[PDB]
């Protein structure tokens, strides 16, 4: 309902998504974020207008576009201390990108600290005019977005480091546990049409289980790539993915009780904590009381496929490709590692120290955590679950690529002949090895990293330094994104 060209106005004031007044972000005046759209191949410029007073949420801040590529233009794509210095509060900052050949549901959120836990997360979608599944669904609209989200009633850096969520909010509104008379979320649906509901996690944490009482759910795109349509009675959805799904309304004029699970806080739906409801035109305006039926037909990610049916890169068996990476997972001193090194957030962005003219991952800061990949090829990177990383099934996420999930979590089998790609996955608990494949087609760094924000906070990332002798040619910068550096350096700490 606002974009592809737009002011983004952050600021700070209290919220009650779930009946509980608390200090957080607003953008453009409103939480939970505003809804941006656009269609397939439109430029985007986003204004982000930083007015924010308070530094313990942090008066900085700087926007991810999750799932959109970037190429060309890579010091829009967000990270803190990857792709740019943050934008200093009295200032503002203009991301301009296009978004060739993707169409789907993305979200942005901010990508400084733990930032977006405190508010700072809307949902995205991209339409596509030829949408291949165009005539499955007759409404795809800004009422059919559904967002699931954690809430807490202390900030990132009040609560504990790894805290525990008080509510799941569905469209920004949910219960805790004493707030059970707060106010739920309501999609409305009319007998007889058909729906694409577009499900994208907001979460900084916890993965849902996903199911509408009744309904079956037809899930035709994943993290924004086609699928073939796959019908399920669940699914179970990681922080910072996202499904469309079709749901028929056939069923009897009735409130349904849609259920987001979470795997851990407030574990069942005592009092409609953790849900929302389905409203069919004609129902009374009170809650459900249908009952759940157990999930005989779970999504399963290896059973999906991309509509095309499109091979991973590479030859069909493993190491089949120019460079294959294994990311070894732990945990010491209160900081996670990955192949022994723990990420600490430089003080010069990665992409200013290549352009600056630094030349492998040995010059490259933060040491041991940069990874040069070759130009124009196919890489394999596993990311074999343990005990050693607590807090799984961690999901990781890698910018500016969509890979193949040629195995998945709880699944002994590799697939290259058909497997979904996607950009979120989940790496699953100790035994599994999540394996993903990716062409080098986008130079730039691009953080690789678990998007619990908690984990990523306590170090666990690394860069892919993509064809570094081709970063600067390829990705001009604006003399915006110059200044955003020496204008942030010059702050001083309590105004961070
Ligand atoms: C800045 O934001 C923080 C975090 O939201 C606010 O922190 C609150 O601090 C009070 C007073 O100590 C506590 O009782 C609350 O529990 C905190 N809230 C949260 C959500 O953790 C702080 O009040 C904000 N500053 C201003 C001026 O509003
Ligand atoms: C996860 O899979 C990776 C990739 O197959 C395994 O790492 C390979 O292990 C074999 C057997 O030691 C070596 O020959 C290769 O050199 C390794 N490849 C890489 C790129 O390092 C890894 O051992 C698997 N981990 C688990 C727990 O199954
Ligand atoms: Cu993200
Ligand atoms: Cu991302
Ligand atoms: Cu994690
Ligand atoms: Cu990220």
């Amino acid at each position: 309902a606002i974009g592809p060209v737009a002011d983004l106005t952050i600021s700070n004031g209290a919220v009650s998504p779930d009946g509980f007044s608390r200090q957080a972000i607003l953008v453009n005046d409103v939480f939970p974020s505003p809804l941006i759209t656009g269609n397939k191949g439109d430029r985007f410029q986003l204004n982000v207008i930083d007015n924010m007073t308070n530094h313990t949420m942090l008066k900085s801040t700087s926007i991810h576009w999750h799932g959109f590529f970037q190429h060309g233009t890579n010091w829009a794509d967000g990270p803190a201390f990857v792709n740019q210095c943050p934008i200093s509060t009295g200032h503002a900052f203009l991301y301009d990108f296009q978004v060739p050949d993707q169409a789907g549901t993305f979200w942005y959120h901010s990508h400084l600290s733990t930032q977006y836990c405190d508010g700072l997360r809307g949902p995205i979608v991209v339409y596509d005019p030829n949408d291949p599944h165009a005539s499955l669904y007759d409404v795809d609209d800004d009422s059919t977005v559904i967002t699931l989200a954690d809430w807490y009633h202390l900030a990132a850096k009040v609560g504990a480091p790894v805290p525990t969520a008080d509510a799941t909010l569905i469209n920004g509104l949910g219960r805790s546990a004493a707030t059970l008379a707060a106010d739920l979320a309501v999609i409305t649906v009319t007998k007889g049409k058909r729906y694409r509901f577009r499900l994208v996690s907001l979460s900084c944490d916890p993965n849902y289980t996903f199911s509408i009482d009744g309904h079956s759910l037809t899930v035709i795109e994943a993290d924004s790539v086609n699928l073939k349509p796959h019908t399920v009675d669940s699914l179970q959805i990681f922080a910072a993915q996202r499904y469309s799904f079709v749901l028929n309304a056939d069923q009897d004029v009735d409130n349904y009780w849609i259920r987001a699970l979470p795997n851990s806080g407030t574990q069942n739906f005592a009092g409609g904590t953790n849900s929302a409801i389905l409203r069919y035109d004609g129902a009374a305006p009170v809650e459900p009381t249908t009952s759940q039926t157990p999930s005989t037909n779970p999504l399963v990610e290896s059973a999906l496929t991309t509509l095309k049916g499109t091979a991973a890169p590479g030859s069909p068996t493993p190491g089949g490709v120019d460079l294959a990476l294994n990311m070894a997972f732990g945990f010491a001193g209160g900081n996670f590692t990955i192949n022994g090194a723990s990420f600490t957030p430089p003080t010069v962005p990665v992409l200013l120290q290549i352009l600056s003219g630094a030349q492998s991952a040995a010059d490259l800061l933060p040491a041991g955590s940069v990874y040069s990949l070759p130009a124009n090829a196919d890489i394999e990177i596993s990311l074999p679950a343990t005990a050693a990383a607590p807090g799984f099934p961690h999901p990781f996420h890698l910018h500016g690529h969509v890979f193949a999930v040629v195995r998945s979590a709880g699944s002994s089998t590799y697939n290259y002949a058909n497997p979904v790609y996607r950009d979120v996955v989940s790496t699953g608990a100790p035994g599994d090895n999540v394996t993903i494949r990716f062409r080098t087609d986008n130079p730039g760094p691009w953080f690789l990293h678990c998007h619990i924000d908690f984990h990523l906070e306590a170090g666990f990332a690394v860069v892919m330094a993509e064809d570094i002798p081709d970063v600067a040619a390829t990705n001009p910068v604006p003399q915006a994104w110059s200044d955003l550096c020496p204008t942030y350096d010059a702050l001083s700490p309590d105004d961070q």
